[PDB]
This record gives structure tokens, C-alpha cells and sequence, in this order.
């Protein structure tokens, strides 16, 4: 069931990033906005996991993060980014942290 090319996934591009900080988005009952340093620069990205991951829960850490995506605007907020987390059939989702050694702005790949 359609296989692709590895350099077509190459041009995708995920870096880690620290999660300077982490908010609750008004009016939303599942939307997070980070506020991402990836070394050279700092990003704001929104994630809807709030119903199942508390904005805490991702303050302070490192993930992984696709960069170069089409910007994107949520409830008025501009995403410029969007966070990489695994999920299981049944909706369930789970925090992939990066090891707190992997310098921010690393490319995953």
C-alpha cells in the first residue's frame, strides 16, 4: 500500500525543540500554544492533545517538531510548526521527549 522515497521524506524537515512555554489557548478545551527555542530561532506552534496532556506536562521539555510545514492559523493563533507525538488506534496519545542531552535545533531524521 503506496511505498515512497526516502529522499521525498528527507525534504520534510523535524528538528528537536525546547518548549520555553506552554498555554492553554482561550476558548478550547484541547489546544496548547508553545512557544518553541530551536536554537537560531524561536517558534509558536499549537498542538490539540490539552484534553489529555496538561500544558505542564510539556514546559521545559524537548520534542520533536516538523518545521517546514504550510504556517497555520488555530482559533487566531498562527502555528508555525507542529508537534510529533505517537498515538494509538484507540486515540490515546502519548509525549515523545528527546533526551535532554540532544541540543535543541538537532535535525531528526
Amino acid at each position: 500500500m503506496e511505498l515512497y522515497d526516502v529522499d521525498e521524506f528527507w525534504k520534510f524537515q523535524m528538528k528537536v525543540g525546547l518548549v520555553k512555554k506552554a498555554e492553554k489557548i482561550k476558548r478550547t478545551k484541547k489546544l496548547i500554544k508553545l512557544i518553541v527555542d530551536f536554537g537560531n530561532e524561536e517558534r509558536t506552534i499549537v498542538t490539540g492533545i490539552a484534553d489529555q496532556i496538561p500544558p505542564e506536562e510539556l514546559e521545559g521539555k524537548k520534542f520533536i517538531f516538523v518545521v517546514n510545514l504550510k504556517p497555520k492559523k488555530f482559533s487566531g493563533v498562527e502555528s508555525q510548526g507542529m508537534l510529533i507525538l505517537a498515538e494509538t488506534e484507540d486515540g490515546k496519545v502519548y509525549l515523545i521527549p528527546v533526551p535532554e542531552e540532544v541540543p535543541v535545533g538537532a535535525r531528526v531524521w
